[PDB]
């Protein structure tokens, strides 16, 4: 059994946010197992959505567009159109392909996320669109049996690392030096692999397994 | 300088959920400050909304309506019309009054709930209806300076307790006996006080300021 992590990049803020892409990775929650950054990145996939066709169906927030215009061209690499794009319907199918293929348990597995009240509300709204497409009215939607985890198995990464590390507003975990090696800046799959590694070390630290690094000894990409 | 906690009871499960009542308690996050159940309960408020007035504005989901049909007539007594009912605008003003009078810092305080992806999305939407009332359009809604806490200072209770106790899927914490004396089942404010109590003790337990019993208030369970 695996847990998974999701990340959206969005052009809006509500649950009806227009979505740029989606990254998901299925990691092994065992505190003894420590998977490396390389095969965490290799194991995950990024789903890229076509912006132009979400017009009139999902929402683009002026607040968020202003934000993206103040982002380096490396960051704005994500949003630029592509031949790899998919419809939100096609994107959610690729997402369920990934979930079923990576030993995710409908009842026991947990879905991690940094911003739990941001990501999953978009995930669920994309899922109910398969049913809206089916003609199901908005009061008769029911996705209980269609979600990658049970709503009480959703989990928030900031809460977890703060609790694991017992420092108020401590939402990133220092790592050992050079595990950051290979990291590239504005990659969604690199974000998820950092956050999984930070959670594992946090968990390994809190139990008595490993030594928290010295500021000389920790990868600079980890401290924020 | 406090934190706070919120709890919604709803007739639906998206951010347009019709809202039955809202419960908020401000609370001291210092682990050396252990506050009594009776003390928290009287510090909270419950805002109760008019369901009829939300019809055609908020969402009444059939599965949630069925679920309230299977609940006891004591729990179901929550959803009956009252003379203490407020429109959803009125309620959010009452929400903002309480946050403004209880030592909440807009930048450093933390906001808590069970199912962070259920309670906060509803609350922010009710905030956005302040902006929708001011004539703002959807692509221009922006509630950053209105929200009781910055979105990154939000916190999930199930993640907290489970990560304080270091036990998978353990999201309630055992309490020393007599703590929850006065607890009542279908009560929003009591649920919030219990959650504030189980998080503070879990932190006490995780910090080793106090040893967790095997002989608890029978209510933690």
């Amino acid at each position: 059994m695996f847990d998974f992590i999701i990340d959206f990049e969005t052009m809006g803020s509500g649950e009806k946010a227009a979505v740029i892409d989606l990254a998901v990775i299925a990691f092994d929650p065992n505190p003894e197992v420590v998977e490396t950054f390389d095969e965490l990145v290799s194991r995950g996939i990024k789903i890229k959505f076509d912006l132009k066709s979400q017009k009139g169906h999902r929402l683009f927030t002026k607040s968020t567009i202003e934000w993206w215009k103040n982002q380096s061209p490396e960051a704005r690499k994500n949003i630029a159109p592509s031949d790899e794009d998919v419809s939100t319907i096609d994107g959610i199918a690729k997402f369920n392909d990934y979930i079923n293929a990576h030993n995710i348990d409908p009842w026991k597995s947990q879905g991690w996320c940094r911003g739990m009240s941001f990501d999953f509300p978009i995930l669920v709204d994309l899922i109910r669109d398969i049913q809206r497409l089916n003609g199901v009215s908005e009061n008769e939607l029911d996705t209980f049996k269609l979600e990658p985890c049970k709503f009480w198995n959703q989990r928030d990464i900031r809460t977890r690392i703060e609790a694991l590390l017992l420092v108020r507003d401590m939402t990133t975990c220092p790592l050992p030096k050079g595990t950051l090696d290979g990291f590239v800046a504005h990659d969604s799959i690199h974000d998820c692999a950092k956050d999984i590694l930070m959670m594992k070390y946090a968990l390994r630290y809190a139990m008595g397994l490993e030594d928290a690094p010295s500021e000389e000894e920790c990868d600079p990409l980890s401290l924020p």
